[PDB]
């Protein structure tokens, strides 16, 4: 279970096993792109900068992300990166602009890394497409909105702890 990266995101497996299959994904800008889609419930310690979290995913779905509160920019990037890494259907649909899967020399680019790069610059569109649900009714857990503020609605599947 060794530490590994997905760009700015760092992960370490807690549980589960994924199996990858290539699928044709309809992305939110109207294009269809072939992307390795993971199947399986998997769970990971995650990190971005000084922000720690726990992520659970299943096929094309962020099941849950529990983050330990931290500087806001690092909370926000951790959230964006977990949305991309979960391969959630809503994340794909959130892409409204152009995305290239070849560079200017005609070289091959990673669809997932390209998504990461796209969304770290377009998080408002992502949060807007992703949506909100009621925050937890427990004292030791709080909701978080698009501004990384504690709120009565939280990004779906995302909760913050101070413990
Ligand atoms: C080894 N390991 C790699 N990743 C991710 O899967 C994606 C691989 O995408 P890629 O690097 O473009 O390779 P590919 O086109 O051959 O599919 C990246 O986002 C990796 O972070 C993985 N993702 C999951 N869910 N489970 C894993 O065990 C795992």
């Amino acid at each position: 279970r060794q530490r590994f990266r997905f760009g700015r995101l760092e992960l370490k497996r807690i549980s589960g096993r994924g199996f990858k299959n290539d699928e044709e994904i309809l992305i939110g800008n109207g294009t269809i792109q072939k992307i390795g889609i993971w199947d399986g419930e998997e769970e990971f310690h995650v990190r971005c900068g000084e922000c720690r979290g726990i992520l659970k995913k299943s096929k094309m779905k962020l099941e849950k992300l529990l983050i330990n509160s931290a500087k806001k920019e690092d909370m926000r990037d951790l959230i964006i990166l977990c949305m991309v890494f979960s391969q959630d259907t809503r994340m794909f649909q959130g892409v409204r602009g152009e995305i290239n899967f070849l560079n200017r020399a005609g070289q091959l680019l990673s669809p997932m890394y390209q998504l990461q790069r796209y969304f770290l610059n377009r998080s408002s569109d992502l949060f807007d497409q992703w949506g909100y649900e009621e925050s937890p009714k427990a004292s030791e857990l709080h909701g978080i909105n698009e501004s990384m503020n504690a709120s009565d609605y939280t990004l779906k599947g995302v909760v913050v702890t101070k413990n």
